[PDB]
């Protein structure tokens, strides 16, 4: 099972927690640009992907992709203080969240 | 097999376009409070729900839920100039967008 | 059972209440142009259609189509302060109200 | 039962009340031009028609068709202050009232 | 069982503690350029590799790769005061941490 | 094969090169205190130990423990500018070099 | 074969060259105190020992122990400019050279 977890941080004060378990041929990528961005990502889904990109300051993301197969996550937060929380369990399914600006809130649930 | 689509406007200058076709056992609800809020919503998903509530001024929402089953979409825009675009094709899934404040932008795509 | 309920509002201060239940293969359409127009429309009839058009200011319509089949109801209110009250329960039946001008009152019941 | 109720009002201050019940394959039509004309028309007869035409001001009409079949009732009031009172219950029968000018009163009963 | 642990230190004030136990056909490499960089690396995984490179000043790294097989760790800290903490126990898995700038904190967990 | 290679540096300008290959059940330790100390150490010997201690400034040590078994090398350099060059291939043998002061040169070979 | 070769140097500028080959259960020890002392020692004799002690300045020693068994070699040079050259090959034999003062020269051969 070729499973890859990548964390790239540029700037200062960004924090990332990542978990990949029982997750075969799947990719989890976190890329944070700027400052004070927080990420918490769990992936336990086969042939699945999670891409998290935060660019700016004070953005928060909590992502959970569990039990699914052939499933995709994209989260892109541009700006300041945006909040994202997503759970994805559906198979052959995809979730996309894109927040631009200040103070955005998004919660997504796919079963 | 009951299908309901509802529009409520309170205030002035709010505009709503709604479409429900091939959409069985499904509810689409559109409620705007205030002024200048714009909504364009399409629902063709069985056993599915759309709820958009706009409260404030200049909020814009474009919602599309097609080919899904047992799917729920909720968009709530509080304040001014919030923008939301939501696409929903997954079955047994939920999208929730909650925008608070001014100038918020959110696009959610869930397949 | 393609059931569609459409409300289009252009201008300011228009209010529409629409209800569609137990209503198969049926369309309800409300179109408001101008200002201060009030609409209350309920439809529970199979293979039926409601068409309410209000163009002007201060027009009010109360429209109820219940327990009929293959029934068409149309109200067209042009101008100011027109009042229409229409109840339709007869099957395979049509009601048509046309008001032009100011201060008109029209009552129609079809059983 | 293709039953149609039509109200056309042009001008200002005209009032029309129309009732259609148990009235199959039948037409009720009211046409008011001008101002202050009053109409009260009841229709409960199968395959039968009412045509009321009031053109002018201050004309009053009280019209009832009940329990008839294949019955035609036409009232035409041109001008000002004309009063008409017509009751029709006979089947396969026709009532025609024509008033032109000012202050005419006409009463017709057909059983 | 060819097990190699290499440490290269250039400059001054860099300190590194490295432990390799029960770790067959596996490579652990530490390379520090500059000053005041701290490293603590434990490797007990078969056919696994850990590569740590710190370039700059005041960077801190804590890396634990345990019980895995065919597992890769890459940690690269460029700049000042970066902190990294990574634990990997998953087999056939890869963790990559890259920090650029000042004051980054990165945590990686892979089981 | 529990094989551990540790280098501790306290102070500034110290440089340490260490390689451990084909070396089962063996420890290589380098400890540098002060400034500008240079060490290069290779270990390929089974059940062997390397202890290099440099305390001061400008000390240089070149240590090669190859093809031996049950072999110990200890080199201790206190002060400034000491040079030691030691090669050890003999099995069940021990080499001990102690330099105190300034400008010492010592060469040790054991086959 | 427990074979030990130890060189202890205290002071400055001391130089020692030491060779132990084919020499089982044997000890070779050099102790130099002071400055400029030179030692060159080869040991290839079984169950035998070499002890060289130089205390002072400018002392020189060339010691060769070969093909003997159960042999002991001791040279003690105290002071300045002392010279010692010793070859031992005899079995069950001991050579002892003691030089005190300045400018002493001693040659020992035992076959």
């Amino acid at each position: 099972p070729n499973s890859e977890l990548n964390i790239y941080q540029y700037g200062g004060g960004n924090s990332a927690l990542a978990l990949q378990t029982d997750c075969r041929n799947s990719d989890l990528t976190i890329t944070q640009h700027g400052g004070g961005n927080g990420a918490d990502v769990g992936q336990g889904s086969d042939d699945s992907s999670i891409d998290l990109t935060q660019r700016g300051f004070g953005n928060s993301a909590t992502l959970d992709q569990w039990n699914g197969k052939n499933s995709e996550m994209t989260v892109k937060q541009f700006g300041g203080g945006n909040g994202a929380a997503v759970d994805q369990t559906a198979s052959n399914s995809s979730v996309n969240v894109t927040q631009c600006g200040f103070g955005n809130n998004a919660t997504a649930h796919q079963y």
